């Protein structure tokens, strides 16, 4: 059915079709993004909007260049927050040409929902570049958290958000423990799991990010993630150490509770 | 259906997909061919080989063009013939980003028909350029054929070519008269109404391309198309002048019965 029309199917939840280009190895991937399918995308409202998170993005340009054989996000730049309008929104991915390095550029669109697509209006929300995968380091086995880490006590943390505007329902308030050690935050991560085909679902790496509120830098939103790579997929339950990394940033780690990297992060960067 | 796929559909007869890469203002276009649905393709046999026409590829050139808002195609050369292979085949045209001067690239692939997509071999078949329309020229009203033109007689063109090895079963044995006056070539090239959607059905182009047969040239095939304009879409009826145009080539202009301009070519070379 789906090669009845041409195209590929996507496995990923929030992807329709894939299609090559073949000449210069490229590929063109479109889907859809609803409160109805997920109904997540509902509990995360920001300043009384309904708004994307910048990691369903990150996400899906992880599963775009694990598609085209470029697994590694090495910087993704996000734009203007998508705006989620009752109608739900389309999504197009944009994978190039190679450079001389073998590097493409990944751009992507979105357009409130339509019935014809010649109608969708796209606008630019992200763009970025995928380049090789790297190696991952070797299991964790030193205590967790670190010896001299202390409880962050969370117990308000989400309503003090909230406070501020930033409104995350029970989908997002995935920080299920930290501590802290000079700047360096440890935190465990987890969200219940539920639909397969995500790189990095996208709420578990949201939470991942909420990582920085704990900091130095926790008093806004992620604009810019650089050196994303991934070691494992279908993790719906991490453990993070987010060290700091220049003005407005940290560098994330990402394990699976028994020491297996997952992903790394070289800078998150917020503005 | 085709918007539950997140793509656009084709109306023309042999494509299947549409995608549009919105950054750029490219696309992707799917399609197929095979002589079950086109029975028209077995009869243009070439060497004992089952050949598609390079007409075929000019004219889904002509229908991205088109659709992508760049309707001349400043150049297409084609390279191996795509040989039909009784699993028929697929078909991928991808149009690039545009030059400073607002042209675009175009690329045909082809690959042995397959179920799955991911699995498609694609082979490149031709390469070319997209670029802005222009004006038609006036109605020709001078008389027809021109006063000095004398018959050609028609009656074994066909049988002669199969001598050779070029096969041209009834379908493609579209040459209905033809007239020589010095080097130049009069024909009327006419098919049966069938398929609508075409941009130049692809039969009659062939046809078109034939009266290159009639002239000095007339003892290959043709290799390369430079500056194709239409001006009507839908023709199955049309009158062509063929003039020499340098080595191995001839132009050409091809008018309805009416003597409305239809399309012209300013050099179609044969190698
Ligand atoms: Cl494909
Ligand atoms: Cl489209």
């Amino acid at each position: 059915d789906v090669s009845a029309l041409g195209v590929r199917g996507a496995e990923h939840p929030l992807l329709l079709a894939a299609v090559d280009v073949p000449g210069h190895g490229g590929a063109v991937f479109t889907g859809r993004l609803s409160t109805d399918e997920q109904p997540w995308l509902a509990e995360h409202v920001v300043g009384g909007r309904t708004l994307v998170p910048g990691s369903v993005l990150v996400d899906l340009a992880l599963a775009a260049g694990e598609d085209v054989g470029l697994p590694v996000l090495e910087e993704l730049v996000l734009q203007r927050p998508l705006v989620l309008a009752g109608a739900g929104a389309l999504l197009r991915m944009s994978v190039g040409a190679p450079d001389e390095s073998g590097r493409r550029t990944i751009d992507v669109h979105a357009a409130e929902d339509v019935a014809d697509l010649a109608d969708a209006q796209w606008s630019q929300h992200a763009t970025g570049t995928l380049a090789q995968g790297v190696a991952a380091g070797p299991r964790d086995t030193e205590q967790w958290p670190p010896e001299d880490a202390v409880r962050i006590p969370l117990d308000d943390h989400y309503d003090g958000l909230a406070e501020q505007g930033y409104e995350y329902g029970p989908s997002f308030q995935a920080l299920r423990a930290a501590w802290r050690k000079d700047d360096s935050v440890y935190a465990e991560v987890s969200i219940a799991a539920d639909e397969e085909g995500y790189a990095f679902h996208p709420v578990l790496l949201d939470a991942v990010a909420q990582t920085l509120s704990l900091g130095a830098l926790g008093e806004k939103l992620p604009f810019a993630w650089n050196t994303v790579t991934l070691h494992a997929s279908g993790a719906t339950s991490v453990r993070v150490v987010a060290t700091p990394a220049g003005a407005d940033a940290m560098a994330l780690r990402v394990t699976d509770p028994a020491g297996h990297l997952v992903a790394t992060v070289d800078s998150l960067v917020v503005r």
